[PDB]
């Protein structure tokens, strides 16, 4: 494996470079403000939305997408993965300087053709392990979250340096940026979201829903499965020093002998075989087929899935307890605002 | 229910009494060290182990547990639930004072009848939501954790206020102290342990083998199923505003359709099945009676099933990835020592 930390990185790729961020959203508002911060000349090209005015007050240079386009040395696609193909084809592509380098966050728009390479500019996937507001509080910390990195293009046989300046400006280095094909990650990401992400949020339900039947205290069934932060802060421990071995040196011998009883014997075979239909359904194109239809609606059912998920028993749990107990935060306003 | 903040509670009770942390462990060092950056007059009973040097490394008055138990208001038994028998019936039950308080943290020893109530003396339960060094982070930033608390006994009829006045030294009063009586604490407890905390970690090690087995990198197949820090923040993040609020949130469109497209719908009947089963042999003494069994030799047992689960692939690839990649720390070095704040904290 090919594993780039700050060591393996320099900002001297950016020195006298604008970079376009093509939306304000999840990514795109943490990209704008850490490369600002990091003293790279940064503009945004966004549609008339209320992103376009959030950039405006958060101080940013903003435009339509072809004005960012034409001004920026790279541009970074940091928009829904189904609008990449008509942003590409009337915005970026016409636009889109000699020796340029345009960026994904996600292989998904490579895989399906919406992304293509252009003839004397440069083509790169930069998909960050992590969502906005932490990779940009790890990035005010002096820290940074991983991200996987692929070369598709390069014309100017300066890609990988850019790609990898822009990683570093971002803070994705302080953790470390390793070589990873755009079609392994985009399947791989797919799996994370349409698998593990849902098995998990299933399996704190189930737990809460037994113990509300069986007649305990729905505030404490709620609490134990995720709401007191326990279960978050052993998921989190357990990325720096093993998931087994939070157990071991944060649980009483009553909670390690009670936890390694039920090790490895808990689930159904159904789980790894729904693992496997899960692949099958993203290497496919199944999935893809699916998102196109969800996406030629702005989204109408997935709005429709949201409020629905409200309703749940959990989430009606929640809300009662978050009324009644008080979670640590940090104060969020003005994280995205010049340092 | 009845959910006692800091508005609810005061550290009057404590006013000239003092409190023996009897264990300093996972919860006893987190409980002496917030007793005693409260003000509290705290003072730890240990056996003859590495947790009696810790304890004194770390400044506090040391002694054998009978001679802390004799000299205190207030004594809190803050080790394993196995030893809570033996240790009641020779050290604590002899020496504890006309009027004082003892506290567990766990319902099991009471359920189990280890400890019991005692005439002229209080009894009740303080049990975190939490293990120790996030008490003793979120202690020290101001916050807390949740706990439950059940007054079992009391004679004084100040048991309340002492177990609050405790809870609110500890900084459990700060998220919410919810009373919920020790039998039921005891069985919620286990089923965590039990249940949903060895099937999350069974899906996630599901996650990693199905994709090493269909030909994915393992390092990033690690990091995403935990490695990366990404599924850990969202359930954290998911205690403050809701596990699918954060997907509506901070999911790109791509991911919330495949997230929904299974949400509620991964699992067959065969899971909940089995949290009923794992509910059944906690509610009916089964692992009562294996742990009785699993304590033998000193836990011999557990120490055989701690260093075979080293070597699983999924700990195998976590130790190449945290090799290979930086992951962001905060340094605990001399976190449970005393903590004077400065003006501006
Ligand atoms: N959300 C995350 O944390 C992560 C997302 N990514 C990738 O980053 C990219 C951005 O995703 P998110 O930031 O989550 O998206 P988002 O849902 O936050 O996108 C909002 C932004 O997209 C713009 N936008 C929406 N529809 C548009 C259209 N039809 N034409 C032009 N602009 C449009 C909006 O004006 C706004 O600036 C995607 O390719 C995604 O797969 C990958 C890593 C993590
Ligand atoms: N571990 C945690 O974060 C939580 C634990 N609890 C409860 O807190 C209590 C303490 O558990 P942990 O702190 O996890 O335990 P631990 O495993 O950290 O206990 C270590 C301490 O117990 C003492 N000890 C061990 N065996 C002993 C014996 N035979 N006689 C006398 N002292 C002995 C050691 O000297 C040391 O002070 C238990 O009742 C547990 O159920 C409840 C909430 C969370
Ligand atoms: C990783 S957590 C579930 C261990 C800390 C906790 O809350 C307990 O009840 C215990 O250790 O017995
Ligand atoms: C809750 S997380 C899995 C969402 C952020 C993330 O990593 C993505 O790949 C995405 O949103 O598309
Ligand atoms: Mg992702
Ligand atoms: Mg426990
Ligand atoms: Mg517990
Ligand atoms: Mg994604």
């Amino acid at each position: 494996d090919l594993i780039y930390q700050d060591e393996h990185a320099s900002l001297q790729p950016l020195e006298g470079r604008t970079v376009a961020v093509i939306g304000y959203g999840i990514q795109g508002r943490a990209f704008a403000a850490n490369l600002r911060d990091s003293g790279v000349a940064v503009r945004v090209g966004n549609i008339d939305d209320r992103y376009f005015e959030l950039a405006r007050a958060e101080g940013h240079r903003v435009t339509n997408i072809a004005e960012a386009v034409a001004h920026a040395d790279i541009v970074l696609l940091l928009i829904p993965d189904e609008a990449h193909g008509a942003v590409f084809d009337v915005d970026i592509a016409p636009n889109l300087r000699d020796g340029a380098l345009l960026c994904v966050a996600h292989g998904h728009s490579l895989v399906q053709g919406d992304v293509r390479p252009l003839p004397g500019r440069d083509l790169a996937m930069l998909a960050p392990r992590m969502y906005g507001d932490p990779i940009r509080r790890y990035y005010l910390a002096g820290q940074g979250a991983p991200a996987y990195f692929d070369i598709v293009a390069d014309h100017t046989g300066r890609a990988r340096d850019r790609v990898l300046a822009i990683a570093r400006a971002v803070g994705f280095t302080r953790a470390g940026v390793m070589a990873l094909g755009y079609r392994q990650e985009t399947f791989l990401d797919l799996f994370q979201e349409q698998f593990l992400a849902p098995a998990l949020v299933d399996l704190v339900e189930t737990g809460f829903q037994v113990l509300v039947e069986r007649g305990f205290n729905p505030k404490a069934a709620l609490l134990e499965v995720y709401g007191s932060g326990e279960m978050g802060k052993m998921m989190l421990d357990g990325a720096d020093i093993g998931l087994d071995e939070v157990v071991a040196l944060q649980g009483s011998p009553t909670c390690q002998v009670g936890y390694h009883r039920w090790r490895g014997r808990t689930l159904p075979t159904a789980v790894r075989e729904l693992a496997a239909r899960v692949l099958d359904q993203i290497e496919g194109g199944d999935f893809s087929a699916y998102l196109k239809e969800q996406a030629s609606n702005d989204y109408a059912s997935l709005d429709d899935a949201r409020r629905a998920a409200l309703k749940r028993p959990l989430n009606v749990a929640h809300a009662q307890v978050r009324a009644a107990f008080r979670f640590p935060t940090e104060a969020a306003g003005g994280l995205y605002q010049a340092a």
